């Protein structure tokens, strides 16, 4: 006889406390850009991107993260 | 007979207290970019990207991280 | 016969206290660019990147990490 | 008196047996080419071929060939 | 008087047996060229070819050639 | 008085037995070629080949040649 008897437990306070955030990105930017190009034949899946600026801002009043995964196989 | 018993047991304070947070990107940037480009014939998949300023500005009020995993196998 | 009994067990503070943070990026970049390029030929997958600042900022208000892992096979 | 009597026989089994034949390719390359030629001056017959990428592929499920010759002279 | 009584036999067998019988050519890479020729003043006949791969792939189920040849001469 | 009785016989098994034959051909590289060439003032017949990868790849799944010859003469 095969007997499994599985119980994860938790108890978690993941947490944060901020007293005051902020952020700035003051004038930023600028560059030219030229892109030239003659007989660039291409055989295969493409992507591409072009740009003076690019400004990914991610400001979380708190941000945590958590992240579990229970398996199992016979 | 194959008994199997399991169980993890977690308590946890995973925490951050932050009494102020500030960020400042103050004129940041320029540049020129060129590129002059001719007879490539690239023969798989492709990615390009081009440009002068590539801020990525990721600023969480504390953020905090639990990864956990269980497994079992036969 | 075969038995196995697993019971890990944690109490665990993994934490951090900051009085006052703060971060300041001033006046950074410039510096131009030129890529110039001829008969280059490539046979498989490519990325090319180009640009004059290219600024990855990461700053949580404390940022603390816990990793966990549990097993078992026959 | 001259005679000839002439009276070959050939019963040869010739065979073959296969099973799963074929052929892969995956992403043959080729390549870039260039052929700047200059005053040249052929006097008599020419012939010529250029190209980034030339194949043959050939697959018989048998090439199992018999070839024979015969004479008679005075 | 003269004659000649010519009576030549064959039974072969002859044969191949095989499975999973194959190829695999994966990403022959080639290569670039260039062929920057000047002033060649060929004065008879000629035969060229160029380029960056060339391929013959030949593959028979069985490939058993049987070849013979038979004369008679006063 | 002259005769000649010419009664040659063969009985041959020839084979062969295989499994799993085959071949592969993993990323072959070839190279940058180049042929600057200048004044070459040829006489004669040519036969000319230039390229950065040349491959022949054959697999009979059986090679097995029987080759023969019979004569008679005065």
């Amino acid at each position: 006889s095969v007997q499994i008897v599985y119980k994860p437990v938790d108890l978690s306070k993941v947490t944060s406390k901020c007293g005051s955030l902020g952020n700035i990105h003051h004038k930023p930017g600028g560059g030219q850009v030229e892109v030239k190009s003659e007989k660039l034949d291409f055989k295969d899946r493409v992507q591409s991107k072009i740009g003076s600026l690019d400004n990914i801002t991610h400001v979380p009043g708190g941000g945590n993260k958590k992240i579990e995964t229970h398996k199992l196989t016979f």
